């Protein structure tokens, strides 16, 4: 029912920011709870999302409530209780603590689960006799590998046999240390491979390790263990001395968690060195006549790769084992180990290879619950065990606050927090997913995973490749997907994060958030200087992606996170942070954090470790946030409206996920005065369909081309046929052609011809070709190409240095347009802005008051053109709903006079109990920073600065009076003759009292409030008496105040 305009001034719910809400260490009463929730109504908060976090935190509390505890239910129920009752939005995580899924009702069996294998020889012309050595049982992230710095299970996979060639084997080296020490080496090639010989350091370090032999062996292939080398900082080269005292490197080896192994052309030297540039013990060096999988421990998912196309191979043209000669011994296995197998006879110089594969645990855990609360992540490619774990789990919460408050009410949400539960690589069902969705058995290819050359080496790596996609394909829909079942089942709705940081495992993190009702991101906060993390920007826009595509529109983010800098910010500090949020297509700020405050006493109290932000009820400006909650509310609201218009759809490709590829270095390759979407391989094959030259998507969502960036020079048949298809039912591609596909899919489907025909028909060679009914622009300059289509820039503008950005959201509905513009500089700009639209007049809406503003406009040729002033880092509204009586609009000019200096005596009163007397009377205003009363230097809280004006003029009526407030350490709210006329937190500290005046004297009130800073400050000072509580020290006695107070000066200006 609401217009636009009185949702503006009013925000519902929907539109008001939700924040986090962490239980700390037990540090939880229902009195505390009630007054948190009760803030959080009076600060405009429209939802919380509530973490019990097993952090160590001093007690506060009469006594620690713990976590599923009669008690702590009882508080829980009450949380929901209340939150129902006050009309806030309720979220769990989906664990105890914070992340992931994982708790001690996960079974051994559904824990995260990793590939390990036992190997074994065999002539060919005789039955094996004994037992298959089983494969390692031990939990940890790859064979042997104990976790660093008890709980197991071991499965069954398979038995694999294969024909191998007799090979040379290799005679045990002198194994010399830097300094010439000789170490055991036969412990090299141990059955422990973390448990080799110790290194020697020698000046200059370079620890090395020497392998002299007695003859000169020719080598193809080496793996290296160096435990414990968790930043994780240590590289490894391998050389060869033909001489002893001449090298060439062979390769370099990147070192981790897991062995690594490197595969080159052959060597030829009775010297190997690994030296390890930067008690340093080599658990495994191992070198190997026979090539294998090069880094085969990546490729098979054990540890991360940035980029596995960058994993270039040695182009020793070699060929491994025949896919079809890789034989199923799984029947013949025996439960007493022994494997009834007639092995048959083989050509001279070749024999079996028996490959016994099983799994065993990562043994990762949720974190940070208590011991009792403490269980294995749930293997996340099963969706059965995920379904059993969610499915208990929320049991567990309609115990605690009964089932009344689970769904529709009390708590209403599930919120899957960012992912990082290691490295796993196996899951029950894998052989069955693998061929549902890749198209061909993984059976003959299984040996890869282990090391073992199948066919060429860029089959095994496509292998790989497929291998790794389909654990990512399982990660989206039987974690994810079942997540969102489950959550939905319950009538909750699911919050999604996911990478969010570089690429902390396989996973798409468009997919991973394309079933979840709210796709989720993060942003902490950066020094200007620095600039924000790029993974944290790329993680924004993956997610802004996903809810323009699928349709949630609702775009969440964890927001402000705060490292080592207790207190520090004030809105004025964060406005710059949510504006960056904003403009990157958040429109539901979650922020982090507003720890539940127990107790009243202890100012200002808990906090989540060394993070802020510190936004509960104990801030200093607490209860006068409600201002700068409008502002995130306000511009949500705008947000959320109507669809997000961008043109580009940019198609990344199907390798490295957008936090991976974009982790870095921010996306190059994108339009600036087009908005762009991000689109997986899901979205181009099921989104996006033709209408007339356009792609458009079932949420709206409209696009006049796709752009190839990405890793998309390595595309997959079925990507091409889809994409092929759109351009021919008559869509626009801009890219250049894919050089290569990364699946064997197409070469087991038998497609090979038809990926290199649909190349030659989208790329002809003319760089600009009409295809079917479409057009593929063989170009990386996306802005060219649209001018060549002939489609105007959405957004531009003259007027401003170079250098400057004015990033922008463009939002539409049937009533109009809505232009979000951020100014990311200090420095004002007075720009020419012009906008794709036409037939309205615009208006600027303001977040700070929630009112409109008309503006001056031309409409002409295609566009409008709007002249802009923006303060530094200001953010607007440029609205287009109205229609346009004229098409030209010039406002009469309006000028600026300074009317009065509100210089002389100011009362100021103290809020009590802050360390600061009552009132004091200031002859002058000054920063209270610098007062020489030390109660006033350091005070912390409101102070209430009082005084009289007068008045000589008549307002409103044509004729504005506004009211300066200059220099403000850190906001005030302002009342004119009682009368609140708002509240100014960031500069320009001015505010509209025009409407408040009276002909004559008029009382002026101003409520400052600072941070806690300088109270905390004056804390540490020698002889202090202490006014404020913090579990861990924050401030030296040092360190420099905050400029506090009403600084001015306080001028009264008319237009
Ligand atoms: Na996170």
């Amino acid at each position: 029912e609401p217009s636009l305009e009185q949702a503006f001034k009013d925000p519902p719910s929907s539109a008001r920011p939700r924040v986090w809400w962490h239980w700390m260490n037990g540090n939880i009463t229902k009195d505390g709870i009630r007054k948190d929730l009760e803030w959080m109504k009076r600060v405009g908060i429209g939802g919380l999302q509530n973490f019990d976090a097993n952090l160590q935190t001093p007690q506060i509390v009469d006594h620690r409530l713990v976590y599923m505890t009669p008690e702590w239910k009882d508080a829980f129920r009450f949380a929901a209780h209340e939150a129902d009752r006050l009309d806030l939005e309720l979220a769990i995580a989906a664990s105890p603590g914070w992340s992931e899924t994982g708790g001690p009702w996960v079974k051994p069996q559904d824990g995260l689960k990793k590939l390990v294998w036992s190997e074994t020889t065999l002539a060919g012309g005789q039955r094996f006799v004994g037992r298959l050595a089983s494969p390692p049982g031990t939990t940890g992230p790859f064979q042997t590998l104990h976790p660093p710095v008890g709980v197991s299970y071991a499965g069954e996979v398979g038995v694999l046999a294969f024909p191998v060639p007799d090979i040379a084997s290799l005679p045990v080296p002198r194994a010399l240390d830097g300094a010439g020490n000789v170490l055991a080496g036969k412990a090299l090639v141990d059955a422990d491979i973390a448990g080799g010989v110790t290194l020697a350091r020698v000046d200059g370090k370079a620890p090395l390790l020497r392998l002299d032999y007695q003859r000169p062996v020719t080598v193809r292939s080496a793996t290296v263990f160096v435990p414990n080398v968790r930043g994780a900082a240590f590289a490894g080269t391998l050389e060869s001395s033909q001489d002893g005292k001449t090298w060439t490197p062979i390769k370099a080896l990147e070192l981790s968690n897991v062995p690594t192994t490197i595969s080159f052309a052959p060597v030829e030297a009775a010297h190997f060195r690994l030296v390890l540039n930067p008690p340093i013990m080599v658990g495994q060096f191992e070198l190997h006549s026979d090539a294998l999988v090069d880094r085969y421990e990546t490729k098979a998912g054990f540890v991360m790769s940035r980029d596995y196309y960058a994993l270039v191979g040695p182009h020793d043209n070699v060929t491994g084992v025949d896919p079809d000669s890789v034989i199923d011994l799984t029947d013949k296995l025996k439960a007493d180990g022994t494997l009834d197998w007639a092995a048959p006879k083989l050509p001279a110089g070749q024999h079996w290879r028996v490959l016994r594969l099983g799994y065993s645990l990562l043994g990762t855990t949720n974190h940070p619950a208590p011991p009792e609360a403490t269980g294995l992540e749930v293997d996340k490619f099963d969706g059965e065990a995920v379904r059993e774990y969610l499915e208990h789990y929320i049991g567990m919460y309609k115990d605690a606050a009964g089932p009344d408050m689970v769904g529709k009410r009390g708590v209403r949400a599930l919120l899957t927090d960012s992912i990082e539960v290691g490295e796993a690589n196996w899951t029950p069902r894998m052989l069955e997913q693998f061929q549902r969705l890749r198209g061909y058995d993984a059976r003959p290819w299984l040996p890869a995973l282990t090391g073992t050359l199948v066919g060429t080496r860029e089959q095994s790596d496509r292998f790989l490749y497929d291998y790794r996609r389909t654990l990512a394909d399982l990660l989206a829909s039987e974690h994810y997907g079942t997540v969102a079942d489950v959550a939905h089942e319950n009538d909750l709705k699911v919050y999604g994060e996911a990478l969010e940081d570089h690429r902390p495992m396989l996973g798409d993190d468009m997919a991973m958030r394309s079933h979840a009702d709210i796709p989720m991101a993060a942003l902490w906060t950066f020094n200007r200087d620095e600039g924000p993390r790029q993974t944290l920007i790329a993680d924004m826009k993956g997610a802004a992606s996903v809810a323009h595509l699928y349709g949630q529109n609702l775009v969440a983010a964890e927001s402000m996170t705060a490292s080592m800098a207790p207190w520090a910010f004030a809105p004025k500090d964060l406005k710059r942070f949510i504006d960056l949020e904003f403009v990157t297509g958040v429109n539901r700020p979650v922020i982090h954090t507003s720890v539940h405050v127990p107790v009243d006493d202890k100012k200002p109290g808990l906090s989540l470790a060394i993070f802020g932000q510190y936004f509960n009820r104990q801030e200093s400006w607490a209860e006068m946030a409600r201002p700068w909650v409008d502002y995130i509310a306000r511009s949500s609201l705008l947000l959320q409206t109507g669809r997000n218009v961008a043109d580009v759809a940019y198609f990344y490709g199907e390798e490295a996920p957008l936090t991976g590829l974009y982790g870095d270095e921010p996306v190059a390759d994108a339009p600036v005065r087009y908005a762009y979407d991000y689109i997986n391989f899901n979205a181009l094959t099921e989104l996006l369909a033709n209408d007339g030259e356009d792609l458009v998507a079932p949420s709206g969502a409209r696009y006049k081309t796709i752009y190839l960036g990405g890793s998309s020079s390595h595309m997959t048949l079925a990507a091409l046929r889809k994409l092929a298809a759109l351009v021919v039912g008559g869509a626009t591609v801009v890219g250049k052609a894919p050089i290569a596909t990364p699946s064997n899919t197409s070469a087991q489907e038998g497609d090979l011809t038809e990926w290199s025909s649909l190349v030659a028909r989208l790329w002809p060679g003319s760089g600009d070709a009409r295809v079917g009914k479409g057009r593929v622009i063989a170009s990386q300059d996306i802005e060219s190409a649209l001018q060549a289509m002939d489609v105007a820039p959405d957004f531009t503008f003259t007027g401003a240095d170079a250098g400057v950005k004015i990033p922008f959201v463009h939002r539409r509905d049937g009533k109009g347009e809505i232009y979000y513009l951020v100014n990311q500089q200090e420095a004002a700009q007075s720009i020419e802005a012009h906008f794709r639209v036409t037939g309205k007049q615009p208006e600027l809406w303001h977040p700070e008051t929630g009112k409109s503003e008309p503006i001056s406009y031309r409409i002409s040729g295609g566009e409008t053109v709007v002249p802009l002033h923006l303060d530094g880092d200001e953010a607007v509204f440029v609205v287009f709903r109205k229609a346009a009586a004229r098409d030209r609009v010039t406002l009469a000019r309006q000028g600026e006079r300074a009317v009065a200096t509100l210089d002389g005596a100011w009362q100021v009163a103290f809020q009590a109990d802050r360390g600061a007397p009552a009132s004091i009377e200031l002859a002058r205003l000054e920063p209270l920073d610098k007062s020489a009363d030390p109660g006033v230097k350091y005070f912390s809280g409101i102070a209430t600065y009082s005084r009289n004006f007068r008045v000589t003029g008549k307002y409103g009526e044509g004729r504005s009076l506004w009211l300066d407030l200059g220099r403000v350490g850190d906001l005030a709210q302002v009342s004119v003759n009682g009368v609140d006329v708002g509240t100014a937190w960031h500069a320009p500290y001015r505010l509209d009292i025009g409407k408040a005046v009276r002909k004559g004297q008029n009382t002026l009130e101003i409520r400052v409030a600072n941070t806690w800073v300088n109270r905390l400050i004056g804390d540490q000072q020698e002889g202090a008496q202490k006014i404020t509580w913090t579990a861990m020290p924050t401030y030296r006695a040092d360190a420099p105040l905050r400029p506090s107070g009403l600084i001015g000066p306080v001028r009264l200006i008319e237009e």
